[PDB]
């Protein structure tokens, strides 16, 4: 429960995190990225270059991966802090990316998904058809997922760019998602959580329950955990469509979770991060300390990282 490290540095707050067993990566409002020591604190490099907020951020052992407020994406030498890459192209903000070795995907406001080749920086395909913002993507070898501000999830051919599903349902902006070989699983602004049938397009489950906003989820065989503006957390048996345990304690809004067999960990809007026991619905946590919203979070067994609006990354025992 005990704070390790507060990691002080960007100017304004901190939007996005990732971190390994060495270093954490976090972007920020303030317009960069930033690379810090998990274990001493010590800022290790600053990446400066876009033009407006870092709204994203991935990374592996070679790169980070970054999008911003500017309407690009950059591609960066984690080594050495040099700029590789600037993918242009949208005409908005860079909202949601993921990459692997060989290609990005990225999401707009602009409504498009784009597909780059991450080595020569060039785009391969342009996904057209979303009328209004993409919020979140998920992909692999064979399909990109979207969801998007007109309230759609899209399921689209990678190699192809071709629209194979558009799934239908959701009354409002849609503010996350995941999927599988089997499903995807949607959390919208109109409050629920749907799943549906990646092949088929079918809408299998609406998770109702939640009186406002969803705003992040994450799932599993079994389960669904679900992070709304209402404050809660919920669980649900994805089998049923039924919730399991609603997680009270936070006093405004939940803007990010993670989960394990064991635990979930949401951040939320009081500032706090809250660390639960999956199984009986108790806090066993809560980590105080930052002084504005918490946006953004990652843990392991042993350590949670959150991101907050104070500009601050803090680096907590998970434990004790």
């Amino acid at each position: 429960g005990q704070s390790l490290r507060t990691l002080q540095g960007h100017q304004s707050a901190v939007t996005s995190l990732q971190f390994n067993d060495n270093i954490v990566v976090s972007g920020s409002d303030d317009s960069t990225v930033k690379v810090w020591d998990i274990k001493t604190g010590q800022s290790l490099r600053t990446l400066q270059g876009h033009q407006s907020a870092v709204t994203s951020l991935q990374f592996n052992d070679n790169i980070v991966v970054s999008g911003s407020d500017d309407s690009t994406v950059k591609v960066w030498d984690i080594k050495t802090g040099q700029s590789l890459r600037t993918l242009q192209g949208h005409q908005s903000a860079v909202t949601s990316l993921q990459f692997n070795d060989n290609i990005v995907v990225s999401g707009s406001d602009d409504s498009t998904v784009k597909v780059w080749d991450i080595k020569t920086g060039q785009s391969l395909r342009t996904l057209q058809g979303h009328q209004s913002a993409v919020t979140s993507l998920q992909f692999n070898d064979n399909i990109v997922v979207s969801g998007s501000d007109d309230s759609t999830v899209k399921v689209w051919d990678i190699k192809t760019g071709q629209s194979l599903r558009t799934l239908q349902g959701h009354q409002s902006a849609v503010t996350s998602l995941q999927f599988n070989d089997n499903i995807v699983v949607s959390g919208s602004d109109d409050s629920t959580v749907k799943v549906w049938d990646i092949k088929t397009g079918q809408s299998l489950r609406t998770l109702q329950g939640h009186q406002s906003a969803v705003t992040s989820l994450q799932f599993n065989d079994n389960i669904v955990v679900s992070g709304s503006d209402d404050s809660t957390v919920k669980v649900w048996d994805i089998k049923t469509g039924q919730s399991l345990r609603t997680l009270q304690g936070h006093q405004s809004a939940v803007t990010s979770l993670q989960f394990n067999d064991n635990i979930v960990v949401s951040g939320s809007d009081d500032s706090t991060v809250k660390v639960w026991d999956i199984k009986t619905g108790q806090s066993l946590r809560t980590l105080q300390g930052h002084q504005s919203a918490v946006t953004s979070l990652q843990f392991n067994d042993n350590i949670v990282v959150s991101g907050s609006d104070d500009s601050t990354v803090k680096v907590w025992d998970i434990k004790g």
